């Protein structure tokens, strides 16, 4: 239904480095800074 961006449903990371697993690209939660969330499988 819904969900948020934080360690079980997801991680944030900065751009710098890129999401080494195959994680979707997901923003749910307002990180700090251009960093980048994923979703994990």
């Amino acid at each position: 239904q819904s969900e948020f961006c934080g360690h079980d449903v997801g991680e944030c990371v900065p751009p710098k480095l890129v999401c080494r697993p195959p994680t979707h690209e997901c923003l749910h939660f307002p990180c700090p800074g251009y960093l980048k969330c994923c979703c994990y499988p």
